[PDB]
């Protein structure tokens, strides 16, 4: 047309420009190395949306901002959110029931947003991708599609990587430490733990030791103080940084999502064979 897309944040814009090639005009609203947790809204988000075809959105939870400003303008825009068919995990502690009519039902309450960090959940990201765009603009489908399928063959690929890399490190030596845990969803994916604080140090200081984990690694999202004390309270050595919620600018070791995954399963299991 060309299709514009606006996404929200750049690991989703990664996707987007993967799937959709020289067909789109792609705009993302919060770019690389941003402090800012995964993405928050900002008025002049209002000019990207303004022109939009399509939206990309992780989740839930600022669909109401994006979507008020999208009525604002007219636009008519499809908002995809992405995560649709993600089997996502609540936060540590989410929970909690509720007496309705007789029956104790249960409310969900904040689901980690981080759903990128295992693989197979890319790949329905970017199926979900090629839906929304395939839709708005049914000529490009064949493209968008063939463009999809490539790519998911590489996170196939990238996947079993990963996969191959853990598998070969001994059984006992598969925790990390972070300061803040983006890293969930990876967890639950593949064969590692990731220890985080939930004077409670202390409590973290212990399961450390209980789990002998070999290494502290760093984050954007944490503030810097908090690694440091800890690091220093469990002796454990820093062995670099993981990319939790924003690829890398183009010149860093993260520009797209496959190599930011190469970096931290790579780092990880470097990690863990030798710590
Ligand atoms: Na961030």
């Amino acid at each position: 047309e060309p299709l514009d897309v606006v996404a929200t944040f750049s690991i989703i814009g990664d996707f987007a420009a993967k799937v959709g090639g020289d067909r789109i005009r792609l705009n993302v609203l919060v770019g690389p190395d941003s402090d800012t947790h995964v993405y928050e809204p900002r008025p002049a988000d209002a000019i990207a949306l303004a022109g939009a075809d399509v939206v990309l959105t992780n989740g839930l939870e600022f669909e109401g901002f994006l979507t008020r400003l999208i009525a604002a303008s007219g636009t008519d825009a499809a908002v995809a959110t992405l995560t649709d068919g993600v089997e996502t995990m609540e936060e540590p502690g989410g929970g909690h029931y509720h007496y309705i009519d007789g029956k104790a039902v249960f409310h969900a309450g904040a689901h980690d947003p981080h759903a990128w960090q295992a693989v197979p959940n890319a790949k329905v990201y970017v199926q979900n991708i090629a839906a929304a765009f395939c839709a708005a603009d049914a000529e490009g489908c064949a493209a968008y599609q063939a463009n999809a399928a490539r790519y998911i063959g590489e996170l196939d690929a990238l996947d079993t990587e990963i996969r191959a890399a853990i598998a070969a490190l001994p059984q006992d030596r598969r925790t990390v430490v972070v300061a803040h845990n983006a890293f969930r969803y990876f967890e639950a994916a593949y064969g590692v733990h990731f220890l985080s604080p939930q004077a409670d140090v202390a409590g973290l200081i212990r399961e450390i030791r209980a789990r002998n984990a070999s290494a502290i690694f760093a984050e954007n999202i944490s503030d810097t103080r908090l690694l440091e004390q800890i690091a220093r309270e469990a002796g454990l050595p820093l062995a670099g940084t993981l990319y939790s919620d924003a690829l890398s600018g183009p010149d860093g070791p993260a520009s797209n999502y496959i190599a930011m995954m190469r970096h931290n399963a790579g780092a990880i299991a470097a990690a863990l064979a030798a710590r």
